[PDB]
């Protein structure tokens, strides 16, 4: 069967089962996925385009781009504009989106834990590898 | 930064990446996204559950039962009740759905082939076992 060992399916299925699972914690401390995914990239980060916002969040651009409007007016990130270029506007957590989302994150820490205890260390953080190259060879 | 080694985005990242490079091919073929996950998930197997189905190409359960009313109108699946449940719809591939498909599918193996030769046989294999286990556990 052609599906049960293609690699594209496979990530697939395990990227939503995995993120499934926390989304309902999320959404029970008010965050929809895409403000979590949003927040918890900028979390610890230097400013960045909006184009790499929306690589890293998987999410399309005009998508990303109306979603920090609004997050915006709450006062959760800042957009400030390249100090060279301005065809790229760049974005940023504030302190106030930090504290929103800094429990959530540890709660995320101890989910991902969990999901990656039974394969042990080693294993871990070989997929962990092996993911991270595959990202930086195709974007 | 936090983002940058957290399982769940690193899966989501590397599937869109890789999934979004074969969706080129799949449109020049003549098939949207989903039209190939189903085809592709159906290929070869025995009949599936629509909630099954709905599971192994990640789609929403009312979207792909939208998806199989258009794609049984065109002769390329069929939807058969169950033997012995009547909530459940089976579903399969049919003839004319395979040949529609199957040079996609070698030119699928094909782009995973390229996206894990530089990875060699032993990561790869490793890539898709744990992959295939987390799917297991999670599902
Ligand atoms: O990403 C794919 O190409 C795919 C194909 C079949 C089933 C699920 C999938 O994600
Ligand atoms: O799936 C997640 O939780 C996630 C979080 C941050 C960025 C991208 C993501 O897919």
């Amino acid at each position: 069967r052609f599906v049960d060992d293609y690699l594209p399916a496979l990530l697939a299925q395990a990227s939503q089962l995995i993120s499934s699972e926390f989304h309902e914690v999320a959404r029970q401390h008010g965050f929809s996925v895409s403000e979590w995914r949003v927040m918890a990239s900028l979390a610890g980060s230097e400013p960045i385009s909006i184009g790499q916002l929306a690589q890293v969040t998987v999410t399309k651009q005009p998508t990303v781009t109306r979603l920090l409007d609004r997050m915006e007016a709450r006062g959760q990130v800042e957009r400030l504009p390249h100090e060279s270029d301005r065809r790229i506007t760049l974005v940023r957590i504030t302190r106030k989106g930090l504290k929103a989302v800094e429990h959530l994150m540890e709660l995320a820490r101890e989910h991902e834990r969990r999901v990656l205890e039974p394969f042990g260390l080693r294993r871990a953080e070989e997929l962990k590898q092996t993911l991270r190259q595959m990202i930086d060879l195709h974007v």
